[PDB]
């Protein structure tokens, strides 16, 4: 009843987003194109005109659904992207190294992660999960009744979401792949009540032996192809009985845990990125890659070493939820122990095997060349931020993701000489369903600013005063976004309702202004974790980067990724740029007090 209180995702006036849409505009394209662009906006929004006409299209299309953009941004967003889910969708994430050093002890954390995450499910099932808010206001549960109990499925045209949480036998069991070998696992009693620790380890210690060598072909690897390859392949392999109960059984999962193997180790100056690699696409055909099913919605993989993240499906959620449970899950990995009472009479887990034929050999062998290249082609760059993180932005009454936001701009054009289309997830939770919009970085304050910096002529004097201008102009935008106030989600409202109608496409979207505001070289997002973890995730252009940061208190872990078939882009040199940028910021604001 909680669903029920939230107000729904309103539709701001034409006139006001396509306003917000020229002001943004002017940064990131000619003086030229603009002018085009403010002809063609005003013959839009004319009393009596198409932009009018689709307006009372999605003002009607929200009183006969719950959230007029639901379907839409889920369908276009990721089930319509025929990509690969690795890299391109499915964002990894890093968490604090484990301590263990044997093959008892990386079993053993296996096991109190897994406990933890029952322990929050509980509050999910239970719908005893407290209530979150976003400055003042209730945010929408949902996202957390998508995640545990699904998985994705290949469409020869569009892919499909199997959620079995709330059905008439939910399952009681996750997923753990060892070697490649996938095996079922019980986590509940005929009586309702969980299974501890020692149970669960006693469970994950059978399944362990049952997998001790390898040697079988890693089928799993198939969820890392392009989705057209997949789903002609997923579509025969399960043409078999025991295959289809196989996948059938990972698609009912409450989860998977992966139990990677050993990797030749490297330095330390780029260990963290061969793990966030090792957590993210699975480093290679030849390594653990296989021990995998990237249409699972969540992935639970520990690492041999003592390393350990995961990898999660993006339809579901952002993320926020995903964190919110990442906290609670480190948390229970960590407090103390109760009752150890002795190991009552567990049944043995089911070996999930996989008929292996030269029809899927090949598959097999076509998805291992496939991942293989997506990888030699990523290049990403973790930056930890000692100098500061929220500390001193906020010591300056100045809001912290504005003032990073502020510095990638400056770090940007402090190497290619102008703005960019940036990209800033922000959450629309506030609303019933909701999910997402957009918050542009690159704005008229943004660009005066990055060139008043580096402008020799400017005094730091005038310096500041166009610092704090932006990290302001940029808190408004972050403030009317996060309350459908922003304008890139109506926008590509009006471009889908028109396709409905069956009208004209229109002139505004089949505008110059329009590729680019839509071409974004920085795609960001911040991902607050109580934990000191990062999340990442490739880039949405060939020519641009992919940039997602945990801003702690007194530090911010960064990540930056970008691909090598682009000689533009370097991970690490934009990764070397922020460091500056924001180091920079912080000297002139330091120097010159607004006050005391
Ligand atoms: C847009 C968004 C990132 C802004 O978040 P935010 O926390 O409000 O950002 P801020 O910079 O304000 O950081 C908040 C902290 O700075 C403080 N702050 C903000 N403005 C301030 C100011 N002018 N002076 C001093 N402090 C300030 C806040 O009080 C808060 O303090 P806290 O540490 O006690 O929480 C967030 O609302 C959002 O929408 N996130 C979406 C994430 C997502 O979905 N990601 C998807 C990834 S796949």
């Amino acid at each position: 009843a909680h669903q029920d209180a939230l107000p729904r995702l309103p539709v701001p006036p034409l006139q006001q987003s396509l306003d917000y849409y020229l002001k943004a505009l002017q940064p990131i394209v000619s003086e030229e194109e603009w002018a085009h662009t403010k002809q063609l906006v005003d013959e839009f929004q004319t009393s009596g005109g198409v932009g009018e006409r689709l307006q009372k299209g999605l003002e009607r299309r929200a009183k006969k659904m719950e959230n007029w953009l639901s379907e839409w941004w889920l369908k276009t967003a990721y089930l319509q992207f025929r990509q690969p889910v690795v890299i391109y969708s499915s964002p990894g994430v890093i968490l604090p190294k484990q301590d263990f050093v044997d093959l008892q002890g990386q079993l053993r954390f296996a096991a109190k992660l897994i406990e933890g995450v029952l322990d929050f499910k509980s509050m999910i099932d239970n719908e005893t999960l407290p209530v979150e808010f976003l400055g003042g206001q209730p945010l929408c549960m949902n996202q957390y009744y998508q995640i545990l109990s699904s998985c994705r499925v290949p469409g020869p045209k569009q892919d499909s979401v199997v959620n079995f949480l709330k059905s008439k036998r939910p399952p009681t069991h996750i997923t753990v792949v060892h070697n490649y070998q996938f095996f079922e696992l019980d986590v509940y009693h005929s009586d309702g009540t969980p299974l501890t620790s020692d149970q669960i380890f006693v469970q994950l210690e059978k399944i362990w032996n049952s997998s001790l060598q390898s040697n079988k072909e890693p089928v799993g690897i198939l969820t890392s192809n392009h989705r057209n390859t997949w789903a002609k392949a997923y579509n025969n392999l399960i043409k078999d009985k025991v295959n289809r109960e196989s996948v059938n059984s990972i698609q009912k999962s409450i989860f998977t845990v992966c139990l990677d193997k050993q990797v030749p180790r490297v330095s330390d100056d780029v260990y963290r990125n061969h793990v966030a690699g090792q957590m993210l696409h699975g480093g290679g055909s030849k390594f653990n890659s296989g021990n995998r099913w990237f249409d699972k919605t969540l992935q639970f993989i520990v690492a041999e070493d003592g390393s350990c993240g995961m990898v999660y499906e993006h339809a579901a959620a952002e993320g926020p939820p995903i964190v919110a449970l990442v906290d609670h899950v480190m948390e229970y990995t960590k407090k103390p122990e109760l009752v150890r009472s002795p190991m009552v009479p567990l049944p043995m887990p089911k070996k999930l095997r996989f008929n292996i034929t030269p029809e899927i050999k090949n598959d097999i062998e076509k998805a291992k060349q496939n991942l293989s290249i997506m990888i030699q082609d990523l290049d990403i760059m973790m930056l930890t931020f000692h100098h500061f993180g929220k500390d001193f932005p906020k010591s300056e009454k100045l809001s912290p993701d504005a003032f990073i936001q502020v510095a990638l701009q400056l770090a940007y054009y402090r190497i290619y000489g102008q703005a960019c289309a940036t990209y800033e997830s922000a959450s629309l939770r506030m609303f019933h369903l909701g999910r997402t919009d957009t918050i542009r970085s690159a704005s008229i304050d943004s660009l005066a600013f990055v060139k008043g910096m580096g402008d020799s002529t400017v005094p730091e004097q005038q310096k500041v005063e166009l610092l704090r201008k932006a990290v302001q102009a940029h808190r408004a935008y972050t403030d009317r976004a996060i309350r459908g106030e922003a304008f890139d989600r109506h926008l590509l409202g009006l471009k889908l309702q028109a396709i409905e109608d069956l009208v004209s496409m229109p002139d505004i979207f089949m505008d110059t202004s329009y590729a680019i505001a839509m071409h974004f070289n920085l795609s960001t997002s911040q991902v607050p974790a109580k934990t000191d973890c990062v999340m990442f995730f490739g880039p949405v252009v060939p020519d641009g980067y992919g940039i997602c940061y945990n801003p702690m208190e007194a530090h911010i872990n960064f990540s930056v990724s970008a691909y090598n078939s682009c000689a533009e882009t370097n991970a690490a040199r934009m990764a070397h740029y922020l460091e500056k940028a924001l180091l920079d910021m912080r000297t002139l604001l330091q120097n010159h007090p607004r006050a005391k």
